[PDB]
């Protein structure tokens, strides 16, 4: 991102990708909600390393994981998740499990010689947790530095509050 | 077993109603992702018993009425180039390319979206529908799915 217009073009893309998780992750798909909330992390990820047949595009996606900003404590997200599960999802990200389970919450699989299929192993409250996770690191990432930002952040702080509580 | 199969037929009609979920909030580019997947899934299923399927098309039938027999041709000629791959990137992630950014509702058409969903959904009728009894009753779903978005 090399302009305020940029950066206002990625805002709302990524306004758009937390609707359409907020709207999944209400219907019930569990599952397709977390692969978008991860797919969310990623862009936001994307913006600190700084830039679909890329020679490094796993060392990128890698990357992307690795610069996310460290969430500072008393904040929104402490409270409404606590401490210990940030610091999974956090744990999940440097390891790239963060990649297996986007991976889990799209595809079928056969591992070892079961079947496994996304809406077994993506759990309510882990597609809650990876949502808001994802809102608070695109609030701290890109929110706050035009105008714009705000109208697009009221919208997002609401869908916070709402599945917070 | 036939209990994995209905298992891969419950994921795929999940998918199915989240793009058509996405598709009628305008989340074009979102659901255009989810049915490229759908596609994908479906071959790869298929095969477990860079498309493989591709439904045999036939004339005046539903998929014909709803988009027409150019948009089928793009579609399946997008399928065998590898296109469709670069569709699928396209639809979810911003890009760089040349120097302006690029974002997925800049990329992708509400005329593409209802395209691929419905062919999405044909894909999965042609591929699967009638191996299991539970297969039936699936392809009910699906089917006042692809009449409330054809019209």
């Amino acid at each position: 991102l090399k302009s305020t217009d940029d950066l206002n073009k990625c805002i709302d893309h990524i306004s758009v990708l937390i609707k359409d998780a907020y709207l999944l992750y209400t219907n019930e798909s569990f599952a397709t909600s977390t692969f978008i909330s991860i797919t969310i992390i990623e862009e936001v990820g994307k913006t600190h390393i700084g830039m679909g047949k890329d020679p490094l595009r796993n060392h990128k996606s890698k990357h992307a994981f690795g610069s996310l900003p460290t969430i500072k404590m008393g904040g929104r997200l402490n409270k409404a998740i606590g401490d210990e599960m940030i610091d999974k999802i956090v744990e999940d990200a440097e390891t790239g499990e963060l990649i297996s389970i986007r991976e889990s919450s799209l595809y079928a699989d056969i591992i070892d010689d079961i079947l496994e299929v996304p809406s077994e192993k993506i759990s309510k409250e882990q597609s809650r947790a990876l949502l808001l996770y994802a809102i608070e690191c695109f609030d701290d990432s890109l929110v706050g530095y035009t105008h714009h930002s705000f109208e697009v952040s009221e919208t997002t702080d609401e869908l916070f509050e709402k599945l917070a509580n």
